[PDB]
């Protein structure tokens, strides 16, 4: 398999204007989304709503969440599902996922697209490189990869015959979604689906509508009943649920440090209850940095900076919210971010292609930001060199924001933020190597990182230095923007388990493998010829 | 890349080299102890807390007088370790493999019979029981999880202009702890081994009815070129051990393999720590089992006793993968009782190093010894329960157990349930005509998924019950017994409760080892922020 293309959405161009179309379509409508249970669709009294993040007086959907006794019930038609499932040939099951890729690239592209722009506030390009690009390759690219791992076959020596059975995990898998990628929800429940696994997935609030047309282009390939059930729920109700379920066998989790250090305290606490031990996978986050040196190319410094920082207002586990400048470089560097800003266009993305970024998810992450920017307004380091203006009264919108910090170690340097929020620590040249040791000292997390300089030396110093900084490491490209099968994603520290999603070996989570040895001559007696 | 082979097994017949060598090993161990200290670096270090490990046959006897390291020696060893770590972390794959691969060849050579010598004596063995544990599974260990290793590295990316990706395979940033168990001395070298490949920094516990052999494993590595505070030989009461390194913000790992209720102690302590540690530590652990042999009317009666003898008997019964429980239809139980009845009153038991005509010897220690009596007393009280062979124990010398062949009149009596670690065969016959809710009963009686056998010759019998026992078992055998798996043939492990499955032996074993960071490198200037659709 190839990476699909990224379409330009050039005028005139047929996914353009499909786009468009799509969004026309979408601009006045709430679509009620049921829980999914079997083939069933079952409402219950605990109503929610998913809000257009930059138009909040349009409900996108409707949806309910699931209660325990229908998450158990889900749980219970699940299992009744998974060993029919689970025996399938493992070709079988690709192609389920390899048909679901082939309808996102072709007729169901426009509308990923558009739900994920006008539910979850995307632009074209960050919805294009999402809900298409990166779930149709995890798709073609999981398949490849599970297809192949059948022919990975011990030694076998007569009169035996080895085979490995790579079977799926016995009991359900929960699949726990975030808000700010359609495509990792996809790839958390369609992953451990594909390697013979049920699933209860429990999609994001804030992204229901894209992730429900992920649901049922699944079910249209071909996905059978019970193999992933379609269950939002409110999370604490959800994670009480199925860490309380002796069936449970795994957590495939993406989100905040907390609530999965919470997940696993849960299943800690219960594992005498469980058929097997349950295996938790998490990407939780980080804090991610560009370090620049008196060496980089200050054009590449300044747009990647943006990109990394601002593109989907910074609402990327991989964002870049720390920038290292040495001095002798900060002069270009400002005068050209602060210029720059100032050319941000922020607004609508459905009615605006113009519009760089738009508004933030929901009113608790615009709570959140806005905090923070009071913050850099009140600490002694800390100076707001552009932004700082948000304004909730039509969408969550908030202004990129470029803060300077004269304290290398200030909290904003530290904590994630996920917001369109820069800060700038500003370091003496000679004092290169003293500022690589905090880079890697200052935070919890170790997700991405960039480093730019165009001495070789320098280089190779900071890949070594920085080694365990980040899972993600780019040199002289900016922090996000990682591609399935090119840079497989995931780091340690507080970032997560690192089981490296978008690789090879990510499958290899969700199977438990048997070995049959099969002996084709009788086996003699059971002395040995040294006893006599 | 690496050409590796499994490590032949010597026969040991009379006259030959290896069996000379190993009769002279065993005569300087005879009447000696060794005492063996804690090592940290390349420091010797000894404790107020002296133990000692005894031969199982002959507990007068001494074999190794130990320490347990205390709380401020374990800590001083993670320090050390942790500043040792960057270095090896930072060697090319390639390198760290050599020290293994030199390893193995001295394991395979010069010191194949101290190893063996060491595992009879220390741990109980028989010459062949220790020869395919010490030399070869020990030995499979190192070479084939060295090109396991090496080949990892060729696992590359997909690179695009204008950049070029590449996966650098990451040791663990933390150290590891293994604690092994004392059934295979093979296990603790590479619960330790492994992940000091793969660049990590391991605090070994090994196992005190295993020290003797443990430690001669680790000297070897050593002078195949080990650096120091790679490995610490850190012999240590469990649960202190447990509690020091999972009080660590630096531990990253535990490589583990014992009883369930230990690994599920660590697992809480270090859920009940999360908020200390660094990284996310990775949990590996192998439990044990209750493995079975079915039998079907097809079967052939000679394999189904010699290999139902061997998988229940060799080493006492002392694995993690022994027939415990053996299901036969009524129509073969005539041929098959009878069978087995005549070859068990043949079982010799007695002294491995005296005697090369021993089929096993004594079980491991006093409790193990007091665990299985008590089983026997269970056998003879209870109604569903009768002894047909053996029964009968004697710890006045060793901890000898007699083989013994109990059946159940009950699928569910608690002895067809609970792993007995002991030469303890029971016998379930079942109806022919319910051979398909027996095959239920086989999969649902116990928590266990480690090992299992099906002896059967029609080909739709052997279909259905692969089919009807998938996770019955991790290691599943057609026509041979549940015992003995070979590495690269047979990765070894299983679910449920048998553990986290990580299959040592196979290729995938290393991945739970090493933290894979990608580095992508753009050639090229990078151009606008904005995007040409947007104009
Ligand atoms: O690198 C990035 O920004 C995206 C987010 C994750 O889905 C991984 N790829
Ligand atoms: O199958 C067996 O009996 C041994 C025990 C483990 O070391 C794996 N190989």
């Amino acid at each position: 398999v190839a990476n699909e293309p990224i379409l330009a959405f050039s005028q005139g161009s047929p996914e353009r204007d499909a786009l468009q179309k799509a969004l026309k379509d979408l601009k006045g409508q709430t679509e009620a989304i049921p829980c999914v249970v079997g083939d069933e669709e079952v409402w219950t009294s605990d109503i929610q709503y998913q809000l257009s993040p930059f138009n909040h007086a349009h409900k996108v959907a409707k949806f309910c969440y699931a209660d325990k006794a229908l998450l158990n019930r889900a749980i219970d038609a699940a299992l009744a599902a998974r060993k029919e499932w689970d025996l399938k040939p493992m070709a079988d099951r690709a192609q389920v996922f390899l048909k679901a890729a082939d309808m996102l690239s072709g007729p169901r592209r426009a509308e990923v697209l558009a739900k994920t722009m006008v539910g979850q506030g995307k632009t074209v390009i960050q919805a294009e490189i999402d809900a298409a690009a990166e779930l149709i390759d995890f798709f073609r690219f999981n398949a490849k990869f599970a297809v192949e791992l059948e022919g990975e076959q011990p030694i076998s020596v007569p009169p035996s015959t080895n085979h490995t059975v790579y079977r799926g995990l016995e009991g359900f898998v929960a699949a726990i979604s975030p808000f700010n990628f359609t495509a990792i929800g996809g790839n958390l429940a369609g992953a451990p689906a594909l390697m013979g696994n049920v699933v209860l997935w429990k999609p994001s609030d804030t992204a229901m509508l894209a992730s429900y047309a992920v649901y049922r282009i699944l079910r249209e390939a071909g996905l059978p009943p019970n193999i992933i059930q379609f269950v939002p729920a409110d999370g604490p109700t959800f994670g009480d649920t199925v860490t309380s379920s002796e069936h449970l066998c795994g957590i495939n989790f993406t989100g905040s440090v907390p609530t999965f250090k919470h997940l696993w305290r849960q299943v800690a606490q219960n594992l005498d209850r469980f058929r097997t031990f349950p295996r938790l996978a998490g990407e939780c986050g980080g804090k991610n940095f560009h370090f620049v040196h008196s060496s980089a190319d200050v054009d590449s410094v300044v747009s990647g900076t943006l990109r990394s920082a601002f593109e989907y207002g910074g609402q990327k586990c991989s964002a870049c919210s720390r920038l290292y400048v040495p001095k002798s470089l900060w002069p270009q560097i400002k005068g050209r971010l602060l210029e720059e800003h100032s050319r941000i266009k922020v607004g609508d993305p459905a009615e605006d292609f113009g519009t760089f970024f738009s508004a933030v998810i929901d009113a608790k992450a615009f709570a959140r930001i806005k905090k923070w920017l009071e913050h850099a307004r009140s600490s002694p380091s800390l100076s707001i060199l552009a932004g700082g203006q948000c304004n909730e009264s039509v969408g969550y919108y908030v202004e990129p924001c470029i803060i300077e910090s004269k304290d290398p170690q200030e909290p904003i340097m530290k904590e994630e933020i996920f917001g369109p929020v820069l800060t700038v620590y500003v370091y003496p040249d000679d004092k290169y190597r003293e500022t690589l040791k905090l880079v890697d000292s200052t935070t919890s997390y170790g997700l991405t990182g960039a480093v730019f300089a165009q001495d070789k030396a320098i280089v190779q110093e900071a890949t070594r230095m920085l080694r365990n900084a980040a899972g993600n490491f780019y040199i002289n490209d900016k922090s996000t923007g990682s591609v399935v099968g090119q840079q497989p994603f995931g780091g340690a520290r507080a970032s997560g388990t690192n089981d490296k999603p978008g690789g090879p070996h990510y499958i290899l989570r969700w199977t438990s493998p048997q070995v049959i040895k099969e002996t084709h001559k009788p086996l003699g007696d059971w002395r040995y010829s040294y006893m006599q």
